[PDB]
DNA sequence: TTCATAAAGTATACTTTATG
DNA sequence: AACATAAAGTATACTTTATG
């Protein structure tokens, strides 16, 4: 949970894990600042609001 | 802290103890639900936007 | 022109709800 | 329906700013 991931919604690079999602060490849920949006790595992304 | 205090400001007991500020045992802050305003207990208080 | 303390702000890590 | 996962929410614990 060290390495900076790229947002898959925008693109950016200024990423930060968050915490594991639904307790699980398989679903490590990163937030893009750029674009106020959240994502599970590996999991679906549905199209929420911007912010 | 456990102890419930009441609120030195509008006197409700809906309070809960939240954090020692300035790293500062001797300032348990605690915050008043009712009027939403913190306090540090045995602190000095100040008039702060009720809110 | 510096510092302890009061207030305000923000990150963390859990919990609650939404979605399909 | 219902269940795992996506999203949203929130107590907690820290950090930063304001005040006198
Ligand atoms: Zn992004
Ligand atoms: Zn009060």
């Amino acid at each position: 949970p060290t390495k900076i991931l790229p947002c898959p919604r925008c693109n950016s690079m200024e990423t930060k894990f968050c915490y594991y999602n639904n307790y699980n060490v398989n679903q490590p849920r990163h937030f893009c600042k750029a674009c106020q949006r959240y994502w599970t790595s590996g999991g679906t992304m549905r199209s929420v609001p911007i912010g």
